[PDB]
């Protein structure tokens, strides 16, 4: 119920722990979308997810999330998991549907590939990640099957991307919030970590490298990696 | 190259034969397109492993839509159950009644949508498969996700115990969230699981609330009876 006393919303508030490698696959995603929309935000570096007070902005105590104010009405909004606060973000700031899709066809494949990736490779590398490190088994056999699932998931994005000039997952010709879901899951450093040779999908490779070029997607990942290594290691940066 | 008898004159839903395992993800569609008096043909898959099929779902799974653009232009398609949803309360749910009207109504739908989708669907997905299709039982793995089911179930009463909280996205209406979650929310689902759906007795309530609808009980019997009418596979009558 008590909120440290430096929260307030004032305007856009990102949630984020202090972490690496993988804890950061999730955070970058909506970082991405402010990027790219330049949206104005604040970022809280949250001490303990197991606090009182984040489990009612997200019931499932992880980062990252949102909370902002009203349209008008100065009222509180939040969103939680990184699929929901790209739609929040995309509803709230993206009225050009620049990333959101700017018509019912458009949305509908940005809708068709971002929940591709929050039913099928988010969960499944989930619990690839999970079952790899618990290693409960003297045969990875739980793994063996996951990892199985991931390269099903890659050849799908693979043979949309050699679609006659499909240059991103849902529009042919600009990335959308279905392309930052995705990219964490889909570049060569998680295909390494789940024991695959990237360069066997050689279109999703290139996808990876033109995605990771853009101008917003590196300041997300420079500005993800530094939270909470600052002068100020938790609370409102 | 399509069956002859797929033509897209309207939103055709694409299912299989309805069996105990075969309708809790394409009952979601229906539900909606139900709710919102939606015309539509059904077209019964034979072999989701077909390659005209694998155009519409690269996936490979049921449901999937295809639909004519209002602008008359293009063909547009929807595929795994959430994108379904959200195509459907897009093009057909002008007023918001299931999709939320505003910024504020679609920040929970999007949240508890996503939870579902990223979290209780997966899990249960992955439960029912390690459990009787893996050749080998894996009982650690089939007791954590079988115990991340009742974490789901947890959240959901959580929610369904604040105050005047009587759907899970809004306090005063279903939404497209509540869709997603009732199949994999039930007493008859929480046995499939071997939970004791009366030890969350808000959800339990929820349900049957959800299960009184009209749209809700023609789904269940229109899903189920798909493929044992006078016609078996392909576009129904």
């Amino acid at each position: 119920s008590e909120r440290p006393s430096d929260l307030v919303v004032n305007r856009l508030v990102l949630f984020v722990v202090k972490g690496t490698a993988t804890s950061t696959h999730n955070t970058v995603k909506p970082l991405i979308l402010l990027e790219e929309l330049g949206v104005p935000h604040d970022i809280y570096v949250v001490e303990k997810v197991s606090a009182p007070w984040f489990s009612e902005i997200n019931p499932h105590k992880m980062v990252p999330a949102i909370l902002d104010r009203s349209p008008d009405g100065r009222d509180t909004l939040r969103a939680w998991a990184s699929t929901s606060t790209l739609m929040y973000i995309a509803d709230a700031y993206d009225k050009d549907g620049t990333f959101g899709g700017r018509n019912v066809q458009e949305r509908s494949e940005i809708n068709n590939w971002l929940t591709l990736h929050t039913a099928a490779l988010g969960p499944t590398a989930k619990y690839w990640l999970y079952f790899y490190k618990l290693h409960p088994e003297k045969l990875p056999k739980t793994i063996e099957k996951l990892r199985s699932n991931i390269t099903v998931q890659y050849d799908i994005l693979e043979r949309r991307l050699n679609e006659p000039g499909q240059q991103y997952l849902a529009l042919k010709d600009r990335p959308t919030i279905a392309d930052i879901a995705t990219l964490p899951f889909a570049m060569k450093s998680t295909a390494e970590l789940f024991g695959l040779e990237f360069e066997k999908w050689p279109k999703l490779q290139e996808w990876s490298v033109r995605m990771g070029e853009r101008e917003a997607v590196k300041r997300a990942w420079q500005r993800v990696a530094g939270f909470g290594h600052g002068e100020k290691e938790y609370g409102m940066l």
